[PDB]
């Protein structure tokens, strides 16, 4: 299930950066950014394979990819933020 909605302005500034790269279709910091997200645990609504894609939300000072990501849904303005490594998700509202 989705944990409600959250304004983009209420997320880390890196979330905004990630959405800007997605808008320009890259380039991304990680060649894997953009890979299909399976939604294997069905946390997000059920959709066909390829409906979702995952992108890194950089964590300051991290040597790894961290636990922050943005999962895009193919629908317009459909984006999910996870700060706990795919455990929970919140719908991102870019209008606030």
């Amino acid at each position: 299930d989705v944990s409600g909605t959250v304004c983009l302005s209420a997320l880390p500034p890196e979330a905004t950066d990630t959405l800007n790269l997605i808008a320009s279709d890259g380039p991304f910091p990680y060649s894997q950014d953009g890979v299909t997200f399976q939604n294997r645990e069905s946390v997000l609504p059920t959709q066909s394979y390829g409906y979702y894609h995952e992108y890194t939300v950089i964590t300051p000072g991290a040597r790894t990819r961290g636990t922050r990501r943005i999962i895009t849904g193919e629908a317009t303005q459909e984006d999910y933020y996870t700060g706990d490594h795919y455990a929970t998700f919140s719908l991102i509202d870019q209008t606030c």
